């Protein structure tokens, strides 16, 4: 469960693990910003996702 | 022991393995410098470390 806590955080990252606390939506929009390499105008128009 | 010679140069990279004579110091200064991600002012004001 503090695993699930860190999955915001430390999928970020920028270093394991010296961080952090984010909301899990931005954590997928970075996680998603990521390698499904959709830039952010997807991801704002749209969400739902 | 040769392996122990590669570990400053061959720690930088750019390749494996087509480098490099560089001083121990400056390849853990570079180490440092990537994944701890503290840049060249820390590194600088201080060492010791």
């Amino acid at each position: 469960s503090s695993l699930l806590g860190s999955i915001a955080g430390v999928g970020w990252t920028a270093g394991l693990s010296s961080f952090a606390a984010i909301p899990f939506a931005q954590s997928i929009f970075y996680r998603l910003n990521g390698v499904g390499i959709t830039q952010q105008v997807l991801s704002e128009n749209q969400k739902l996702i």
